[PDB]
């Protein structure tokens, strides 16, 4: 059970799921309700904390290719660079399986996930309707965004796994980069039948209290699904299972 220091938060959940002995993890995982709980008791570290990592005697240090302290981490233990692909969330997990030699266990997990979300999507569509469109909005640093299926934040579960229909303009605007900034006073142009908003637990945000927002058909019909921004930032198996249950449950209860 090698001692693994996970500097890149994105891979904490995936390596944890596969049984890795994680002795250090980037503090950012605490912004997630799911990962905060999974990693309680595990030493937290911040970018630049090379000595803290060293104190944990890691055998492998997991980092992003763009990490600037690689030249420093290497003096402590071999430093593993894992590809950062926002779109390929399932092969991200297969990459991690290669590190710990558990790629068949990943394939099995993958099969279960795809089949399960396929049926989940079907149940959801019987509820809200096959042609019901679902939008995704996320306020980040005073700026409003909308994502497609290849940018996480729940987009992979909504559009790739469940196979739910994206709002038309939302799909065009995000096709290119997978994301796109939105003008709050143009929100209506992207507002679908249902709206998934990452404002859960937050005092009603600014974009959710404008007269246009209040007049959206989804808002008036009670079709606004709020989710925890911090939790939805990740795409590891644990997080994926959570968003899966969380989105399925909220859409269905709000249905029609």
């Amino acid at each position: 059970p090698k001692r693994i220091a996970v500097v890149a938060p994105t891979y904490a959940g995936g390596l944890k799921k596969l049984g890795a002995n994680i002795v250090a993890v980037n503090q950012q995982v605490d912004q997630s309700k799911v990962l905060k709980d999974k990693f309680k008791g595990v030493t937290k570290i911040g970018d630049g904390d090379v000595e803290k990592v060293a104190k944990e005697k890691p055998d492998l240090i997991i980092v992003y290719s763009t990490d600037k302290d690689i030249k420093k981490y290497q003096k402590v233990a071999p430093t593993v660079v894992v590809d950062y692909n926002k779109h390929k969330y399932l092969e991200q997990q297969e990459m991690l399986g290669k590190i710990v030699g558990k790629e068949d266990k990943v394939k099995a997990w993958k099969k279960d996930w795809e089949e399960t979300t396929a049926k989940d999507g079907k149940e959801i569509k019987k509820a809200i309707g096959q042609d019901a469109t679902v939008s995704l909005f996320d306020e980040f640093d005073k700026k409003l965004y909308t994502y497609g299926d290849n940018w996480g934040r729940g987009g992979e579960v909504l559009y790739q796994a469940f196979g739910l229909k994206m709002q038309p303009e939302q799909q065009k605007l995000t096709a290119k980069a997978g994301w796109a900034e939105v003008k709050q006073e143009e929100i209506e142009k992207y507002a679908g039948d249902y709206i998934v908003s990452t404002s859960e637990g937050k005092p009603t945000p600014g974009y959710e209290s404008t007269n246009m927002w209040k007049n959206l058909k989804a808002t008036k019909e009670g079709h606004i699904v709020k989710v925890d921004a911090g939790t939805y930032w990740y795409n590891d198996p644990y997080t994926l299972d959570f968003m899966r249950k969380d989105l399925k449950e909220k859409l269905i209860k709000a249905a029609k």
